[PDB]
């Protein structure tokens, strides 16, 4: 399959060079897959996820995205449009609240819920969990993180947008997750992403066109938005049958455009994401 004139991370993530404008994917499409976004809620109604998105939880009031910011990364992981698996499914956790804030407690909890839920739906070809969200080191974040990956689920996290070591982070520390910095459309490193040895591979993050609140879309920039193409991406390659939850994030490294891009600091990988379609 083809999409013409898709966003430039869709492109990026289809092609060993920047400047394409053509998103090629395999039908399959994460068909049978589910991926968990932890995050401020999913507006489902938004025609772009075509009802394959629900909230499952909140830890709020209500469990609608007054923000935006889950329903934009939940664009990335699987809407029609701006999707990278374009048939997964989608369920919400709202652990940020409307403002994008959230304690530490509750994302713990969101992480734990999520790992036992996956054992009360059908995702037949596997279960991912992205999370666009961190905060300063907390090993009990990351021990959070750790349970989540072990528990069978494929767990992808923002590095971080400050431009920083992110082993000062969680829970973008932990090194058993597949930690995501983010890319421009020239291939630089984002000149907010953090880096450093516990990143496992880059995503497309600056300048990323998904679904927004209101029916609308919007493009916006951080390691918020790289982390969803990675978790998409997953799906993606579980549902093919190339990879499993426990050996995405190393799958995707091996598989990964090599050296392609700039700024990037000694010690740090230089590894961007790659879906290796052959039509
Ligand atoms: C410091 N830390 C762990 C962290 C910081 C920022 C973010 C991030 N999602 C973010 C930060 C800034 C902005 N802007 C627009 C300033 C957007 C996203 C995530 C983690
Ligand atoms: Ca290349
Ligand atoms: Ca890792």
């Amino acid at each position: 399959a083809a999409q013409t004139n898709a966003p430039w991370g869709l492109a990026r993530i289809s092609s060993t060079s920047p400047g394409t404008s053509t998103y090629y994917y395999d039908e399959s499409a994460g068909q049978g897959s589910c991926v968990y976004v932890i995050d401020t809620g999913i507006e489902a109604s938004h025609p772009e996820f075509e009802g394959r998105a629900q909230m499952v939880k909140t830890y709020y009031y209500s469990s609608r995205d007054g923000n935006g910011h889950g329903t934009h990364c939940a664009g990335t992981v699987g809407s029609r449009t701006y999707g990278v698996a374009k048939k997964t499914q989608l369920f919400g956790v709202k652990v940020l609240d409307d403002n994008g804030s959230g304690q530490y407690s509750t994302i713990i909890a969101g992480m734990d819920f999520v790992a036992s839920d996956k054992n009360n739906r059908n995702c037949p070809k596997g279960v991912v969990a992205s999370l666009s969200l961190g905060g300063g080191y907390s090993s009990s974040v990351n021990s959070a993180a750790a349970r989540l990956q072990s528990s069978g689920v494929m767990v992808a996290v923002a590095a971080g947008n400050n431009n920083a070591d992110a082993r000062n982070y969680s829970p973008a520390s932990e090194p058993s997750v597949c930690t995501v910095g983010a890319s421009d459309r020239y291939d630089r490193r984002s000149s907010f992403s953090n880096y450093g040895s516990v990143l496992d591979i880059f995503g497309p993050g600056t300048d990323i066109l998904s679904t927004w609140i209101g029916g609308s879309t919007r493009s916006i920039s951080g390691t918020s938005m790289a982390t969803p193409h990675v978790a998409g991406l997953a799906a993606y390659l579980m549902t093919l049958g190339k990879t499993t939850a426990a050996s995405a994030c190393r799958y995707i490294a091996d598989t990964a455009n090599k050296g392609d891009l700039s700024n990037i600091p000694f010690g740090t990988v230089n590894l961007l994401a790659y879906n290796n379609y052959q039509a």
